[PDB]
């Protein structure tokens, strides 16, 4: 069973996690990409709530603003839906689109906007007619995304990237340096999985901020 | 020098486990220095989202009671810290002996952090009791020592216990659930922690959510 990897395109930490997981696939590690919304997770309506009160997937994609709007809500929702539309063309195209859009945003420093989604679709080699047709199915894409957001909420996910190894071992994995060299990625992953499988039951390793 | 600084609060069973692991590793070649960080001060509403500490545990009367919730641990934790500073005036080995004795009284025997516990920890640690009594009379000096620890912790951004400062800018909270005293298992656990903090990937956080 593949490790579930919860990500948000907004996050450079999620970017580095997905890059490392992509390299690790080449070494035999299985990953399934799933979505967690930082905007939803951080919403004041959801703070200290046992049940989610505000869902990203309930929000209209019209003009930004209005009551309860939070910064990066529209671009992150749009990016997630575009990624679900891409994933309707299969697993490899899903990875290719997600990696492309991450790199456009974090390496090329482009906004998560329509031009960036179109460019990510080109780089992923999507069937553009099928992709347009799926993006017209906004309601269906929202239902897919909500299922990811629900699964993340059941685990208590609070940041990106969060890895669910199975067996009850789930953790946020925040690192600062892009790690794409294969042996460096394998070593980093071994440290993560060793921490979560330790019989000491390590719950947190966390640097403060001086 | 080069020991790892270990910030703890007697209130915390996570701090207890961290101190027990470090204590057994002292025999495997690892140096550690015990320092204090107050969880009550860290979680005080007046210090919330403040870059400058606004409320110090060391400014509070010895007999003062905190408010409800976690703040109620103000009095036991302040008194426990000062008793530990008094013990540490008898040297490094007596300091570890007193700190471990008091941790074990609180977390293994389930005793309150109260005067009977401080006395029993002093006897269990083999302190010179007349010297300990004399040092405990120096309330102002013990408060100055504690305040210096709390200042060092605040400069690093310490927020939880146990927090280990490896030097070289590598500092982290290390929270684990299972008591780990076996020398072999403690070495394995510590190597996970130091490998995480020294990795060139610059790992900042590994953290389980709560389902």
């Amino acid at each position: 069973q593949p490790t579930d990897l919860y990500f948000d395109f907004l996050s450079p930490y999620a970017w580095r996690g997905v890059e490392m997981a992509h390299v690790l696939r080449g070494s035999g590690e299985g990953f399934r990409l799933r979505h967690f919304s930082l905007v939803q997770g951080n919403h004041p309506q959801n703070k200290d709530q046992e049940t989610v009160q505000w869902w990203l997937t309930d929000q209209p994609l019209g003009a930004e603003g209005g009551s309860g709007y939070m910064k990066y809500q529209r671009p992150s929702l749009n990016a997630f839906l575009a990624a679900h539309a891409a994933a309707r063309q299969g697993e490899e195209k899903s990875w290719a689109f997600a990696l492309a859009l991450f790199r456009l945003h974090h390496e090329d420093k482009r906004d998560l906007d329509e031009a960036a989604f179109q460019d990510a679709a080109t780089r992923a080699g999507l069937d553009l007619s099928q992709w347009k047709q799926d993006r017209q199915d906004e309601a269906g894409l929202r239902r897919e995304l909500r299922a990811d957001l629900e699964a993340a909420a059941a685990l208590g996910v609070f940041g990106t990237p969060t890895f669910d190894l199975g067996g009850g071992d789930v953790a946020y994995f925040k690192f600062e340096e892009l790690t794409r060299d294969p042996q460096a990625a394998r070593d980093l992953w071994n440290l993560f999985t060793s921490t979560l499988r330790s019989e000491a039951r390590v719950a947190t390793i966390r640097r403060p901020v001086p």
